[PDB]
């Protein structure tokens, strides 16, 4: 550590507090982490899932019982680009390539067997290129939480979920771009489900084969019907809404996959523009 200089806080991350730190060796400017031997070796192995849409992990440092994390450095992340175009909205050009992006780095990491399992906007970053990179990737196997992105099957008990997880979660993501307010706001684990449902419809064993003997699954959780996208996702266009009504599947085996999402007609005219950034 005492090749770091710390110059900014960013914040408190899920693992550790996340600092702008300079390295005193080469001068190159990084993201800092300050987070047993099973992390160390999965740690070490997301050190090779090297991707342009993924944050790159640049060293895992152990000393004195505690773990360091140094990753390449982004100037904003999403949630800000977003609170500063709240009043104009993001043009739908940047929300697909942005989509477009992530979908190119979540094929990347699930064709390597890695997943994020907790996208969110505090962990994707942007540069002034327009490029879009998801962070803290695969942290989660190695070791208040937002519940806004949470695939149904980790909220009813799935303990052996798959790479759908990060679909469902880039998902709600893209409704969030579009309407400009979360999809699924919720503020406890069954506020979080019972949101899901008043909008998706309460899942049964017709759209989601076997979810009735999830382990949280509950036959007292109410009837709610389902509602249009028109409704849900307003003005977005209708390749927009059947993208996104394939990346929001209750069953994750009907869930699309990254790989086949960047294959969708929503992407025909896909651009890379570059964003109005002030740092
Ligand atoms: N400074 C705050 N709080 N918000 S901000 O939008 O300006 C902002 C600025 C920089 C960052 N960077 C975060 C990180 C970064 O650069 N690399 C990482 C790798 C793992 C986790 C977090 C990061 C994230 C947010
Ligand atoms: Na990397």
């Amino acid at each position: 550590m005492e090749n770091f200089q710390k110059v900014e806080k960013i914040g408190e991350g899920t693992y550790g507090v996340v600092y702008k730190a300079r390295n005193k060796l080469t001068g190159e400017v990084v993201a800092l982490k300050k987070i047993p031997s099973t992390a160390i070796r999965e740690i070490s192995l997301l050190k090779e899932l090297n991707h342009p849409n993924i944050v790159k992990l640049l060293d895992v440092i152990h000393t004195e019982n505690k773990l360091y994390l140094v990753f390449e450095f982004l100037h904003q992340d999403l949630k800000k680009f977003m609170d500063a175009s709240a009043l104009t909205g993001i043009p739908l050009p940047l929300i697909k390539s942005y989509l477009f992006q992530l979908l190119q780095g979540l094929a990347f990491c699930h064709s390597h067997r890695v997943l994020h399992r907790d996208l969110k906007p505090q962990n994707l970053l942007i540069n002034t290129e327009g490029a879009i990179k998801l962070a803290d990737f695969g942290l989660a196997r190695a070791f208040v939480v937002t519940l806004w992105y949470r695939a149904p099957e980790i909220l009813l008990g799935c303990k052996y979920y798959s790479t759908a997880v990060d679909i469902w979660s880039l998902g709600c993501i893209f409704a969030e771009m579009v309407t400009r307010r979360a999809l699924f706001p919720g503020d406890s684990e069954i506020d979080q489900l019972f949101r899901i449902f008043r909008t998706l419809g309460t899942p049964d064993e017709v759209v989601w084969p076997g979810v009735t003997s999830m382990p949280d699954y509950k036959p007292s959780f109410p009837k709610w019907a389902r509602q249009d996208f028109s409704k849900v996702v307003p003005p977005l266009d209708e390749d927009g809404r059947s993208l996104l009504s394939q990346m929001l599947h209750y069953d994750p085996n009907k869930r699309i996959s990254a790989k086949a999402a960047l294959a969708h007609p929503f992407f025909q005219d896909v651009t890379k523009p570059v964003p109005h950034l002030r740092l």
